[PDB]
């Protein structure tokens, strides 16, 4: 298909955006790092794993202002930052509508250090309704009738001392744009 053809070429330049000088030996350095607790690692089983249940589970938290389940999935600095908002949402009585449309085009563009552990950042694409409602029922922010086309890229980043690797990650940064005209 032409359109899904265009939409994959958007991915991949913005994995070679990501791409700088030192991005190979950086990656391979933190592969090595998860491979030490992870000896069993694979990049393609890792993906498959962000697609089917931590972006899911992740991003419908997020939009529906689930506080409990959000601070389960974030780091500490993470989840101050993406609560505040919604905390102050919940203080005006607002109800969030939002519902995820489609997640697609899963991929891995790079991969760091950080102090609490190693990281792995992907990108993905996923069309969105967003819309929150005041205790009358009237929209104050969003539009329940139009279509976000969002790209997305995440910072998820590895407990070493977790003893089971399906539940290791965590997320740790988030950044995004629309895509209209793209």
């Amino acid at each position: 298909n032409a359109f899904i053809r265009a939409s994959r070429a958007l991915t991949d330049k913005v994995t070679d955006l990501l791409g700088g000088l030192f991005s190979k030996t950086e990656m391979s350095e933190v592969l090595t790092e998860i491979l030490r607790v992870d000896p069993a690692f694979d990049k393609d089983r890792f993906l498959k794993q962000c697609e089917n249940d931590i972006i899911p589970n992740v991003l419908e938290a997020m939009i529906s202002g689930e506080l409990d389940i959000l601070k389960d999935w974030c780091y500490e600095a993470t989840y101050s930052q993406l609560a505040h908002p919604i905390q102050q949402a919940k203080a005006l009585g607002l109800q969030f509508h939002s519902r995820i449309l489609d997640i697609d085009n899963v991929d891995l563009a790079m991969g760091k250090m950080v102090e609490q552990g190693p990281v792995l950042i992907i990108t993905f694409q996923a069309q969105l309704v967003m819309v929150v409602r005041n205790p009358k029922g009237e929209v104050v922010e969003g539009d329940p009738d139009k279509v976000l086309r969002m790209l997305y890229v995440w910072a998820l980043c590895r407990d070493q001392d977790e003893l089971n690797p399906y539940a290791a990650w965590r997320l740790l940064d988030i950044s995004a744009s629309s895509t209209e005209q793209i």
